[PDB]
């Protein structure tokens, strides 16, 4: 699955904290994000044993690789249009994204992480930045993994203790369904990354956001307990968010920001 360095990249769409991310294409034809990885931990062959993001990590709400190269690295995916879902979230697009439309996006997200768990495998790191948003609100999972920081996501049972599991990322689709539902506001805001740890150990949870049923509310709190195994299921989330607007919230009128 290694190409050789030898197709160039044309648009930079963002820099971030580990590595850059580009807009090109491969062979010639196909158009194709290429994400570059700089000299940070480089597991050249840790890295290639990573054969398993792209064995039958093929789903489709997962951003599908091409290829990889084996120096710094350009991993090679499809290209999504309207970008990360939190750029889409805090942009133009967010004046007219309501409810029904935040719910369906985090049934999808849902959804590629029901596979990843049926799959046996771990996302350690799940927010509204590494999930990207095609056309008709096409949302898929990326940068599921790496191993080798954002702690208003992590669950408390893998910050302190290092304990990342399947329920960790649980934990965290609840952080991002407070991102959907505040079009991509900054979770437990006013506070910092430490003052964080205290206020959950000590049973701090972030309140119902503006104009947002607490039926959904309870859905993050469910994810936001204490105990990890007693988080519901990816499974059981994704049907949740699908059954909605019939099973839960019937009555549901389109307001203003919701
Ligand atoms: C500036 C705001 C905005 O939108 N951003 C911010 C700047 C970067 C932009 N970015 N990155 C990717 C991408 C492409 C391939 C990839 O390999 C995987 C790594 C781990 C797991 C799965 C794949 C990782 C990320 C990417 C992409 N497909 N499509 C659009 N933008 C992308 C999004």
């Amino acid at each position: 699955e290694i190409p050789r360095e030898s197709l160039r990249l044309e648009v930079k769409l963002g820099q971030g904290c580990f590595g850059e991310v580009w807009m090109g294409t491969w062979n010639g034809t196909t158009r194709v994000a290429i994400k570059t990885l700089k000299p940070g931990t480089m597991s050249p062959e840790a890295f290639l044993q990573e054969a398993q993001v792209m064995k039958k990590l093929r789903h489709e709400k997962l951003v599908q690789l091409y290829a990889v190269v084996s120096e710094p690295i350009y991993i090679v995916t499809e290209y999504m249009s309207k970008g990360s879902l939190l750029d889409f979230l805090k942009g133009e697009m967010g004046k007219y994204l309501r409810l029904p439309q935040l719910v369906d996006m985090a049934a999808q997200i849902a959804s590629g992480m029901a596979y990843v768990e049926r799959m046996n495998y771990v996302h350690r790191d799940l927010r509204a930045a590494n999930i990207l948003v095609g056309e008709n609100l096409v949302c898929k999972v990326a940068d599921f993994g790496l191993a080798r920081f954002p702690i208003k996501w992590t669950a408390p049972e893998a910050a302190l203790y290092g304990r990342f599991t399947i329920k960790s990322d649980v934990w965290s689709f609840g952080i991002l369904l407070t991102e959907l539902t505040t079009k991509g506001r900054v979770p437990y805001p006013g506070m910092v990354n430490r003052e964080v740890l205290d206020q959950v150990e000590r049973g701090y949870r972030m309140p119902c956001p503006p104009e947002c049923p607490e039926s959904l509310h309870d859905l993050m709190c469910q994810c936001w307990r204490k105990d990890p195994e007693e988080r519901p299921t990816f499974e059981y989330l994704q049907a949740f968010l699908e059954d909605y607007f019939t099973s839960t919230e019937p009555q549901y009128q389109p307001g203003e920001n919701l």
